[PDB]
């Protein structure tokens, strides 16, 4: 498992729109889609929001109107797995750093507590032992 | 009852606005909007900020002067309660993964030593009288 | 203060910056910086990266190359006073429903760290100050 | 050291890519790349993905096509490392505010008690030596 296992996922989500994409403006937006690599690039382009929508969305849109939906949610996908990434990274990056160390020394500060209690306890039994032995010997 | 709640408010502010953008620039920027369903794309264009003043907002501003504050105001609003939202699962993916494991585990060796801090002390209380048994009775 | 101060700081550095294009690319770039209300918008617009130099400061440019200077350091200081705000609002916000009320809890559980140990410790001399009436006997 | 070894990494690259874009496209663009100066500039235009394929890479992909490797390549790394530079900051920035400040609150309400505990521990010693004292006494 992991959280690199998106840079997996994502890069099929990609795959996937792409192949997709390709297969119907290929036909007619064959400047972009053309193929699948031309498509990768496309869709890297419309990743970026570099003119995603006007450069490209809406053309395709005013050719084939449903377009939208595809370009819409490939974007919202696109996005949401990468914030879904980056912040898998600002957590493994967060708590790799000084949370790792803490819950250590704390687990480390916590049980030298028991043992110092515990112990210390003893002497108190201990206590109640030798002075147990003498309201009998009153 | 969550954070669906920005989304849901943050969808509200789509709807809310994509209304009053259909109805204004409606006739004049009918590509844009038009019909409902078609100012939801451009402002959800406008929302990438994907050619969003030069394309849309000087257009229709160079039209319609206080559009401006439209378009703005939008922005604003649109990316900061996104901001908003995402920050606030940057915390929640924090508050889950790391913040709120130790919470847990913390109040649960807590408790661990006040039942043994609280456990040594009847002991310390219990040699007090088998002893103040004895200024007197040995 | 706080977040606020900063909030405060970039609006100071918009109207700084709104304030030379206006002054500056005024009688020639007046569809940008002709005017304040036209920069002030213009330098949203830049902020924000809707064409701001291929629409903008690269004709701005064509104009003036010393311009390149003007539009660039707006953004990178424009972009760095936000990442600058934006952080300290993952901050104020990431300390503020997960970390915040802890330090809170936990000066309280360290609270009763002393006050189960003194009062044992109280006990304990307590205890002494009477076996030390029993050297006195025995 | 510090992270501003990820500023000179970046530097680097903003600069590499550069130097190594002018031998390139130098020639055939000189509005874009005829220069460092104004590759530069062009780069970190690139940087910020305004108008990047549509505007840039695509008509200079139009000639050297492989071109788009270039564009594509150093997106992904440019972001990528402001990315684990903006990073840096949250962490720097998380781990300044109560990170660094409150470890600090927590060596002392830890130490605290190693005190405490072992002089509540010594009294109960010298109540335990006294009544051992007290065996060969009685
Ligand atoms: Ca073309
Ligand atoms: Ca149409
Ligand atoms: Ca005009
Ligand atoms: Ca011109
Ligand atoms: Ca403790
Ligand atoms: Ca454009
Ligand atoms: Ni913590």
């Amino acid at each position: 498992p992991g959280i690199a296992w998106i840079a997996l996922l994502l890069l099929v989500i990609f795959y996937v729109f792409a192949v997709m994409g390709t297969k119907l403006f290929a036909q007619s937006f064959p400047e972009w889609f053309g193929t699948l690599g031309a498509s990768m690039y496309t869709l890297f382009q419309v990743m970026t929001l570099e003119s995603w929508s006007m450069g490209i969305a809406r053309p395709v849109i005013e050719a084939y109107p449903w377009a939208w939906i595809y370009f819409v949610s490939f974007i919202l996908v696109s996005s949401f797995t990468v914030l879904n990434l980056f912040i898998g990274i600002i957590i493994e990056s967060m708590q790799s750093a000084h949370w790792e160390a803490e819950d250590a020394k704390r687990i480390e500060q916590e049980q030298r507590a028991h043992d110092e209690r515990l112990e210390m306890l003893q002497l108190i039994r201990d206590l109640s032992s030798k002075v147990d032995r003498l309201e009998r010997r009153s």
